[PDB]
């Protein structure tokens, strides 16, 4: 943090800048940000709604986690102790690569088992090879949605000069209904919709008018970096601001050239750092959240939640300006956006093969009702004997259930296809997410409405021309298109276990994952002592607390 | 037609006003309004957006059949000749009670067995006891969603002075794939949006720019009265005017007091007479086609169908103004509107019984996927047998699958719930819609989100205090809410044997319907031996021809 102005953004120190390949090159700083999570269980908590819940999981106490703060190059640890009375848990790193460190990615019945209750602890410690805005999260099922959540901002340059940072701004969905019970009537009902969406931990009641909007202080003439993510458990967001445009410098972890838009979707997962630039008038105007895809990605019975974006020395109370509303992004992110640092790839090479494809199915005819497969499996991991166990042991027996999907290949690109459901009943928009990688999104099927049910298989004869090879979007979740295709691709650069998933709790409890076993040949050597002996404490400690657990997994566990 | 001028619409003749009991007092004219029907099969045909249709069924060679114009008291006769390849056929009168005349109703299966193919031929006969706007309709299975339909209006007097009556505007969904098609479609799959939507007969394709938009003529300063129908097979409407408001004087064939509103809700099946005055600047105005409830009740492929407004003396081309998105009606019509001729019914002694409540439930464990199941049965009616043979014959024992609710009440009000499938896994909303009669809409449950899956039972402790018997909406169609209910009632004033179904094509096609065998006992004496004769007529040529039908039944035949 030494050349880093409000002029000069593109600047961090010698040899960092916005250009270097933060993927291969790390500053040393050799600084260490140490944070302590203590997950309590809090029966009938009083939200911010003024709505009383009959349960939450809470971090430290609060709504959120602690914010993690650290910069590029630091060593990020944190110790998890799990005070919570029945369930297990981890803490998983969404935007953070884990480079050659797979055993602290937070999976359940992958990389870890679930730390044991009543005072359980695990230690991780990461390094921050990326630079942004980030969140972490629970992996024990939809554990999240009851509060196990907060957020990462790793300090580094950027793609655009600005003078103030506001720091995170989490917007996600809320249920008075616990994650547990939420499962379980998923499973046999289709989602429902949310009962209020807050915005920075805020938010108002559209029946009684308890709680507070969030106010955010601009200042005049200044230009702002807002770091917006979605922790969302299912709802999907298009969010603007009135009479405001909004600079995207950053989509997820990675860098992207400026782009300047009236409104932004975000998906179950995606992050989004923008530059505001406060030129307009001294006024308060409305930051809303809104939803398009008829549908298909979400809702939420608050029918207008907002934020207020206050200019500071302008006068109090609400935003009289109701705005315009936005222009309905049918549950799809933009692929427009483009990498500072450049990655290249051929697409004219690409061949249809059952190796490199992946079809999203939803089978109606087990119980439950709502069975989510991949390649005619729904994923169900072992937190007794997670897939590192396996690796430990010698052990290539992996079960069916385990979705494993065997990547041998060195530092090379693997193309991936994934279908959603082009035979089926009904189709509904998906938001992949992988593991340990940003991936490159290659090429989806053709943009049309969510609801529509209109239908696509990937047909080389005027596919493979929609493709883009040359510097497309690189970030670690986007979205599968309802009766459509995706085109993925990434580099074999960190061998380990890796979740690919659907980011909707619902949909990933149901069993919408597979597991990327990247180099499992390489991965036994590159694992420290420290790492399995730890792993193998968790494990027996999680494997003597089971059996006296008084509820069953009705899930998939991921 | 003596006294009814600009200035005085509310007087027709002596004795005869809007403020007359139309449902039991009708004008003797003796004049009768004839026109023959042919139906012709036409194979790939240009339609009205340039796309070139694979099969249509059309009447006199034209999109819609002949506009059906008449005055209060007349009678309507119309020869339906059938000159389709395979296809049986009928004419089902909507909105037209049908008052002693039962077997003229075009029911196939129920009021009569459908008229065959090749030069078969049936001479329907009613009397015009209600004024207003109405359509018809072919009722062989969803046969009318290739271009069997038509338009009704029978002259009367109204609840509001106007200048010009500009007739009709009938609005459609248009698909480019045959209605059989989609009936197959449609049982496994989920609806699709339609490929555009017609607006008098005509639009223009989203896609090539090919066609023309409707063009209604505006005179400056004078009250125009347009009469809107939705005569889709699936698709529900929000209709608009740019800059204008549209004032309700009727609400499908029951004229309403004057309700001015600036967006009207149309389910599949419903009419609205409004009165649009010409008191906006001389220029191009668009009439807008809207879609809300967020897909549950429809979409169209076309993004923006629309009409265009001509104020007469105003330059030509295009509108400029594109307007401002109308609110979202949630898939549901406005409860608002009140009947000129009052009714009054007790609905604080309304008691939940299962001779009462009629459960629409999907069935999704059986072949094909999407069955509707009204009271645990799916409709399948008898084109060989139907239920007026049954009645004729003296045979009580009607079949499970015809679903008879026999209402033995001999006039007197009746009452029905009907739920929505409030324990299945989705629901979707129904335009519920009732043969031979008006009924009084006494409620529904609380007006929601269309797809945000809130369910409600019928609760008589905050249930009963929300339904309204002092002169609620009467009309023939109306919408059951998506995860709801819906109480109505009707007097038993006509006996015969009247479908209750779903409007949506393919959910008639599904099964969703009841027969109403009101009154059996007084039935089989008002059948007339002209009447009788010609059932027995066309049930003969009907059953000789049916053995050397290609094609087998596939859907309910309703
Ligand atoms: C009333 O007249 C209608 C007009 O002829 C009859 O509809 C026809 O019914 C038959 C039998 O159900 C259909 O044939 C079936 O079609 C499906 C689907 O094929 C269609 O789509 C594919 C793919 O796009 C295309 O390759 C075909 O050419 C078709 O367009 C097949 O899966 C079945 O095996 C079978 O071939 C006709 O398609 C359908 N025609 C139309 C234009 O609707 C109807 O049966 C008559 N009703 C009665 C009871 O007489
Ligand atoms: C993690 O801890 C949570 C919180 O206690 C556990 O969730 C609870 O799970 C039980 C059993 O699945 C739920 O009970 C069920 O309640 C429904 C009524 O909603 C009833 O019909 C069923 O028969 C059953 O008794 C309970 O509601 C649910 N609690 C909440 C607030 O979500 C979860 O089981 C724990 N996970 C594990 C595997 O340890
Ligand atoms: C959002 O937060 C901002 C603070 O960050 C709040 O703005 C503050 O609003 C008050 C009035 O509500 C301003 O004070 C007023 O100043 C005038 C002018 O001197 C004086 O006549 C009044 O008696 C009062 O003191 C205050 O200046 C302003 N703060 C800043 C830094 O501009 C805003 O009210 C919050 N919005 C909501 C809805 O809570
Ligand atoms: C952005 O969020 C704001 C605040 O949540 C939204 O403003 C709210 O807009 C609705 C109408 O769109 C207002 O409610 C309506 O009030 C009128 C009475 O004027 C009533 O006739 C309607 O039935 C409805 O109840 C609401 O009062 C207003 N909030 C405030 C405090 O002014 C705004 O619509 C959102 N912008 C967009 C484009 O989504
Ligand atoms: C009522 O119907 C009219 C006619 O269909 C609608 O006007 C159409 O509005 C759309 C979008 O609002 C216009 O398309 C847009 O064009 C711009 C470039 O000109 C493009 O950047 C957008 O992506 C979009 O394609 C369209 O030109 C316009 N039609 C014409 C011929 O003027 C109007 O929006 C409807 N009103 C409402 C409120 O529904
Ligand atoms: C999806 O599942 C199918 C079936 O298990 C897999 O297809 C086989 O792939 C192997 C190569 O790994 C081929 O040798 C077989 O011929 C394929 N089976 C057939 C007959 O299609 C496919 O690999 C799986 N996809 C992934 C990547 O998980
Ligand atoms: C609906 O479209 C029809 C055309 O099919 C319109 O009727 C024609 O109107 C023109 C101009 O008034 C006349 O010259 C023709 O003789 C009419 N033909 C018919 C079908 O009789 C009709 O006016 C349109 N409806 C509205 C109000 O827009
Ligand atoms: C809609 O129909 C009207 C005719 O009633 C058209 O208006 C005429 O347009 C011409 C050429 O633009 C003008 O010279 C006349 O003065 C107009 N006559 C009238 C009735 O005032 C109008 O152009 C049509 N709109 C479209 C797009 O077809
Ligand atoms: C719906 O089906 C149910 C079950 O077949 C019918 O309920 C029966 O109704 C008769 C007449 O009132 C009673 O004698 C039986 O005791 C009822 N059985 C039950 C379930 O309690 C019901 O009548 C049907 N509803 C309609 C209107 O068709
Ligand atoms: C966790 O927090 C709870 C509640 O504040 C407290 O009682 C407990 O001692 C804490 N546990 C640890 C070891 O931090
Ligand atoms: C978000 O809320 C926190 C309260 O913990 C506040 O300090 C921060 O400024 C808010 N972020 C903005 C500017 O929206
Ligand atoms: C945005 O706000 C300014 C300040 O009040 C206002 O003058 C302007 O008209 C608004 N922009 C729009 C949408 O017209
Ligand atoms: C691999 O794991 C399975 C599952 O626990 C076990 O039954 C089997 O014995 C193991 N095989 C090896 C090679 O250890
Ligand atoms: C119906 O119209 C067709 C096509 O014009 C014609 O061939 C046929 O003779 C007509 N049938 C009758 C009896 O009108
Ligand atoms: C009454 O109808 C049923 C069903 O079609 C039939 O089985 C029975 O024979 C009929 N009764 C008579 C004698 O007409
Ligand atoms: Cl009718
Ligand atoms: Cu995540
Ligand atoms: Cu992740
Ligand atoms: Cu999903
Ligand atoms: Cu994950
Ligand atoms: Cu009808
Ligand atoms: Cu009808
Ligand atoms: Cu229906
Ligand atoms: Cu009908």
């Amino acid at each position: 943090p030494t050349c880093n102005t409000p002029s000069n953004r593109a600047c961090w120190s010698d040899g960092f800048d916005i250009n270097t390949d933060y993927e291969v090159s790390t500053p040393d700083t050799g600084v260490t940000q140490s944070y302590v999570f203590n997950l309590t269980e809090v029966d009938n908590w009083m939200g911010p709604d003024g709505v009383v819940k009959e349960k939450v999981m809470l971090i430290n106490g609060n709504i959120m986690g602690p914010n993690i703060v650290a910069n590029w190059g630091d060593t990020v640890e944190v110790t998890v102790i799990n005070n919570l009375v029945t369930n297990g848990t981890s803490i998983h790193w969404h935007g953070i690569h884990q480079k050659d460190t797979n055993l602290h990615d937070g999976a359940n019945g992958v990389t870890e088992c679930p730390i044991p209750p009543k005072g359980g602890q695990r230690t991780y410690r990461w390094r921050a090879r990326q630079y942004g805005t980030s969140w972490y999260h629970s992996h024990f099922s939809a554990q999240y949605g009851n509060g196990v959540v907060g957020t990462i901002q790793i300090n580094g340059p950027a793609s655009l000069p600005y003078d103030i940072d506001l720091g995170v701004f989490p917007i996600t969905d809320y249920y008075y209904r616990a994650a547990d019970d939420l499962v379980h009537f998923t499973q046999n009902n289709a989602p429902p919709f949310s009962d209020n969406v807050l915005i920075n931990g805020t938010a108002v009641n559209p029946n009684t008018g308890e709680g507070q909007y969030a106010n955010v202080t601009l200042t005049p003439g200044k230009r702002h970096r807002l770091r917006i993510l979605n922790t969302s458990t299912e709802n999907h967001f298009q969010v603007s601001l009135v009479n405001h445009t909004m600079t995207v410098i950053a989509a997820d972890m990675v860098p992207v050239n400026a782009m300047t838009v009236d409104s932004l979707f975000l998906a179950v997962g995606q992050r989004y750092d923008v530059v505001i630039d406060a030129s307009r008038a001294p006024d308060n105007y409305w930051f809303n959240v809104t939803f398009g895809g008829q549908a298909a990605c979400g809702g939420s019975l608050n029918p207008h939640p907002a934020a207020i974006f206050h200019y500071a020395g302008a006068p109090g109370g609400l935003p009289t300006d109701e705005g315009t509303p936005p222009v309905d992004h049918q549950c799809l992110d933009t692929l427009d956006v483009r990498p500072v640092v450049p990655r290249s790839v051929p697409v004219n090479s690409f061949v249809k093969r059952p190796d490199n494809t992946l079809p999203v199915a939803l089978d109606l005819t087990g119980t439950p009702l709502f069975v989510w497969k991949v390649n005619g499996s729904d994923i169900n991991v072992d937190w007794g004997k997670p897939i590192i166990d396996y690796i430990l042991t010698g052990n290539t027996s992996y079960p069916v259930s385990d979705n494993i999907v065997q990547v041998d290949a060195v530092d090379q690109w693997t193309y991936w296809l994934i279908e959603n459901d082009p035979e089926g009943p009904f189709s509904l928009p998906h938001p992949m997410h992988l593991h340990g990688h940003d991936f490159l999104v290659l090429g989806r099927s053709p943009d049309v409405p969510a609801a529509s049910q209109q239908r696509f298989v990937f047909d080389p004869a005027v596919d493979l021309a929609r493709l883009n090879g040359d510097n497309p979007p690189r970030r670690d979740t986007t979205m599968l298109p309802a009766g459509g295709w995706l085109l993925l691709a990434f580099r074999t650069d960190n061998p380990g276990a890796w979740l690919f998933h659907c980011h909707i709790a619902w949909h990933v409890s149901g069993g919408l994952s597979v597991d990327f076993l990247e180099r499992p040949a390489d991965l036994r050597q590159r694992i420290s002592q420290e790492d399995e002996d730890d792993f193998n404490r968790v494990c027996d400690e999680w494997r003597a607390y089971w059996p006296t657990n008084p509820y069953p997994k009705i899930d998939s566990g991921a």
